[PDB]
């Protein structure tokens, strides 16, 4: 199972389009998939939504508690500006952080041309 197909699945479970969650589950995907854990992970997924959980609260969940996880720093991604960030993320954006990391709620860091920052919050 590759990074791109477990983000398609998770897709398939989240409101909307180009949301925080659709970022996140991207990048979630992408470690997983590099630990040796995409499916662990899937499996895990499945396993909360099928406690009443949806897919939105399962995945900051699984953010915070699956090993592959812990510690890990966001990835940066480079944009011509933040105006290329998705419309349903530009009210997530915030200053970066001093140490910003997944399982604290920071999905990834997105720079600029010029290096200036932002933060995705969830």
């Amino acid at each position: 199972l590759s990074a791109k197909d477990l983000a398609l699945l998770l897709f398939t479970h989240l409101p909307g389009n180009n949301t925080p969650f659709h970022i996140l589950a991207q990048v979630l995907s992408k470690i997983a998939y590099k630990s040796g854990k995409s499916g662990a992970f899937l499996d895990a997924f499945h396993q909360i939504l099928s406690e009443g959980e949806n897919a939105q609260a399962a995945l900051t969940r699984l953010s915070r508690t699956f090993d592959a996880f812990l510690g890990v720093v966001p990835p940066v991604i480079r944009v011509k500006n933040f105006q290329t960030v998705p419309r349903p993320c530009q009210k997530s954006l915030r200053a970066v952080p001093p140490n910003p990391t997944i399982d604290k709620g920071w999905v990834c860091v997105y720079s600029s041309e010029q290096g200036e920052t932002r933060a995705l919050k969830i």
